[PDB]
DNA sequence: TATGCGATTTGGG
């Protein structure tokens, strides 16, 4: 008999095992084991959800597939133990995970215990098992409440979106609120218009001291800001024909305090800015550092530091830096006694280089965490700032700089590189004369609002009280690959389906899309977790406000229903029939479709032209002006002035669409001669017709399509422009049915040699290995070597040998050569 | 990468 300890990770199992001996046996349930599924209509709805809002939120949890073997293995080990310790993670999600464990195991409540720890160290684990607590039901309900609200919205708004807007549309309770933020930002940029203005730089020289770079600030006691080449040159020459004199010198002692230790949000931003880590990577690495006992729990909103940790770090600083770097009293940081702690090293003496079994990106993150934690307890840095004001004729120039006098906390956490006002100015004095050397003019433009990064969006979600440290990364992850937004060049871009759905939801679910209300809902869950509210009651108040909104939305758009997807007609003629085309938007994206679709199905034009959006490439990276210049490349709508989106119709026409589509019917067509991605592709002769075959890049790999609109004898594109042999027609088979559809099997040939696949591909997508038994009479060409035949044999393939062989099981195997077969 | 895979190249509103 012994004590059973259950965790959620083998990596977490091995590390906690180092501090548990004798009667403690640990086991890990790899992932979740129990969760929701993944009078007639309503009944089928609750079966799909696994939650009955009309029957007091009765839930029907179902064990996950492929987890049946782990549960039983965990069930067996339980009975062999006297007591059970649930060692899941700190947060509520972990509590709910621990609850699912107790539920599938069984037994009395006193048979279980809930341990809690900020870090996986000898001391911290000892303290956790010293006085284990019970499973907090209030915190579990705070999760299940959230989990239920998330599913209700997801499963009751989505079918409404299909009927009204487009198919394949998903909806999230908080995700729709995050998208709206991106959508709104997108509309601040498109509505913006960069304007031209100029700057001049006069590089001069001190009276035999050094070089002094200046910058014009004023002209005629008025701020100097020309708008074109002409006005500049007018000031340029005038500056050349002038004598430069210093007016004032202001020397001011400045400081810079270090930042607070990391919380989850601040960690993601610093890793994005300094390391270039996305939110997903940052949290993956942090979890690996946590489960290895290197850092504290990475889901936190506290900047608190334990007395031990503070004593630990202050000791290190004293030993390794000296008394100048140690403040008289510990540095305190404001947070949002929570019994929660910042993200920090578990041992300040462990360096990043001393990390075992941690990948490169995990070591970089630790170093980041380590340096911030050490610096957060060191002395402020001191500087000697000097600002110079220089007059020249009817002008007023300026220069600013500083000199490091005490590095302080920056000794352990230095900047990546120099900054703007980090130059060292030569010593001069009021009255000194400067000699002109070089005048440098520069053309600038006004900057539009900066796009969200994955981290800066989180920073915004936290500012508005939207979401929690436990859900920040899931929000960022779950708003992508939905067709609402996308991340390119480490920045968020709003898709058109984003703007459309967002607008729709704002019209029929105003409260659900409200920032403050969404923030209040997070509070209501905290209130449930703190025994200040009952969970089923909160759900009832939510579900009541939800149905009221949903009902009005389900109705027809005349009586307050949700407006259907609009359409903007173009002067574009259908290539199949003869009608004006319209710009419609789907889940997949934007395209052109014939107006001959509203007609009864007897006479509808099912022809569409996929509009391909131009690649917003900031790859040139023209500094912080990259997003600015990317906007200036856009045309302004001839109706509203809003920035337009560019699409390619054909290689001769180019469609510009207003940013406020479909609220603005504005568009333009740029006649020209454009190039597609596969313009430089190879050309080859078709086996059938004899015409040319060009390169098209589809979603299933690059391929060679014939240019004759009568045949489809294609070819596959290999690596580096190579083209495949003239293909081969598949071989069908009678009385060889499948295992899913009413389809039969056909013998194909691919990169994995020769195999056997469905006939209705890809509607079936069913494949198995052809038996040597398993035809031979219908075997085409040289494929008969396998049909020669030798436990029942089956045809295999080897990547190394690049030759096809056969094996058998129920371990026997054999190969072939230029002669025959051998075993 | 230990005897996993392959091949198709719209439709969408
Ligand atoms: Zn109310
Ligand atoms: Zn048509
Ligand atoms: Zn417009
Ligand atoms: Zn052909």
């Amino acid at each position: 008999g012994k004590a059973l300890v259950i965790v959620e990770s083998p990596a977490k199992a091995k590390t906690i095992n180092k501090y548990l001996g004798s009667d403690y046996v640990v086991k890990s349930s790899v992932g979740h084991i129990r969760d929701l599924p993944t009078k007639d209509e309503r009944g089928a709805l609750v079966n799909r959800m696994g939650v009955d809002p009309w029957h007091n939120w009765e839930a029907h949890y179902e064990v996950l597939p492929g987890k049946e073997k782990v549960v039983s293995e965990l069930k067996q080990l339980a009975e062999k133990a006297d007591h059970i310790y649930l060692a899941t993670d700190l947060d509520r999600e972990g509590e709910a995970i621990a609850w699912h464990l107790r539920e599938v195991i069984g037994g009395d409540d006193a048979r279980y215990s809930r341990v809690v720890f900020n870090e996986i160290t000898k001391n911290a684990i000892r303290q956790a098992f010293n006085k284990p607590g019970e499973l907090n039901i209030d915190r579990v309900n705070a999760q299940q409440a959230r989990r239920f609200m998330d599913r209700v919205v997801g499963y009751m708004v989505s079918p409404l979106l299909w009927k009204k807007i487009a198919r394949g549309l998903s909806a999230g309770r908080v995700q729709s609120v995050a998208v709206r933020l991106v959508v709104e930002r997108e509309r601040e940029i498109k509505a913006f218009v960069p304007e031209e203005f100029w700057e001049v730089d006069a590089s001069t020289t001190t009276p035999s001291g050094e070089a002094l770079a200046l910058q014009v600030t004023h002209q005629n006691d008025k701020p100097f800001r020309p708008v074109n080449k002409e006005q500049t040159q007018a000031a340029v020459s005038l500056l050349e024909k002038a004598r430069y004199s210093v007016l004032e010198r202001e020397d001011k002692p400045t400081t810079s305090k270090p930042g607070a230790p990391f919380i989850t949000s601040t960690l993601q931003q610093a890793a994005s800015t300094r390391l270039g880590f996305g939110v997903k990577k940052t949290m993956m690495m942090a979890q690996r550092l946590y489960e290895a006992g290197y850092i504290t729990y990475m889901r936190t909103d506290s900047t608190n530091l334990s007395q031990d940790a503070v004593n630990m770090v202050r000791g290190y600083i004293s030993d390794n830096f000296g008394k100048k770097y140690l403040p008289e009293s510990p540095n305190q940081y404001a947070s949002k006694q929570e019994a929660h702690e910042a993200i920090r090293p578990s041992d300040v003496n462990v360096m990043a280089e001393s990390l075992k079994d941690m990948e490169a990106d995990a070591q970089k993150l630790y170093q980041l965490i380590w340096r911030q934690f050490v610096a957060c307890q060191m002395t402020p840095a001191k500087y000697d700032s000097t600002t110079l004001t220089v007059g020249a004729g009817d002008f007023r120039l300026k220069a600013r700089g500083r000199i490091l006098r005490f590095d302080g906390w920056t000794k352990v956490m230095p900047a990546l590189r120099k900054g703007d006002e980090d130059r060292i100015l030569p010593a001069v004095n009021k009255g000194d004369a400067l000699t002109l050397v070089e005048l440098t003019p520069a053309q600038h433009f006004t900057k539009p609002p900066a796009r969200f990064s994955e981290a800066s969006l989180v920073k915004e979600l936290e500012k508005r009280g939207i979401g929690r440290p436990s859900t920040y990364a899931s929000i960022i992850s779950t708003i992508q690959d939905r067709g609402y937004v996308r991340v390119e060049n480490r920045r968020f871009y709003a898709e058109k389906m984003g703007e459309i759905v967002t607008d729709r939801l704002e019209e029929n679910f105003r409260e659900l899309m409200n920032y403050d209300f969404t923030a209040q809902m997070e509070n209501s869950l905290d209130q449930v977790a703190n025994h200040e509210a009952e969970w089923k009651a909160v759900l009832d108040h939510f579900f009541s406000d939800f149905t009221q909104q949903l009902d009005k939305a389900e109705k027809d758009p005349e009586e307050g229903g949700m407006r259907p997807n609009q359409m903007v007609l173009t002067s574009i003629d259908c290539p199949t029939c003869g009608r004006k085309m319209g710009i419609r938007t789907a889940s997949t994206g934007v395209f052109l479709g014939c107006s001959g679709y509203a007609l009864p199905p007897k006479e509808r034009c099912k022809t569409t032209i996929n509009l391909v959006p131009e690649n917003e490439v900031l790859n040139v990276l023209e500094g912080e002006d990259a997003e600015t210049n990317a906007l200036r490349a856009k045309r302004r709508c001839p109706k509203c002035g809003t920035a337009m989106d560019s699409y390619l119709i054909d290689p001769k026409r180019k469609l510009h669409v207003c940013g406020n589509n479909p609220t603005c019917d504005g568009y333009e067509i740029e006649e020209g001669e454009f190039r597609i991605k596969g313009y430089d592709g190879p050309i080859v002769e078709c086996e059938k017709c004899g015409s040319e075959m060009h390169l098209k890049m589809g979603r299933f790999g690059k391929y060679m399509a014939c240019t004759n609109e009568e045949c489809k004898n294609t070819r596959k594109i290999l690596r580096n422009g190579e083209v495949a042999p003239p293909k081969e027609d598949p071989v069908p088979l009678p009385e060889l049915p499948c295992e899913k559809s009413d389809a039969y099997f056909v013998l194909r040939d691919g990169a994995a040699g020769v195999f056997l696949a469905a006939n209705t591909f890809p509607k079936s997508r069913e494949t198995r290995a052809p038996l040597v038994e398993e035809f031979r009479d219908r075997l085409p060409e040289k494929l008969r070597y396998l049909a020669d035949a030798p436990n029942k044999t089956m045809v295999r393939f080897s990547r190394k040998t690049k030759q096809q062989y056969v094996s058998s099981e129920k371990g026997w195997s054999a190969f072939y050569v230029d002669g025959k077969w051998v075993e």
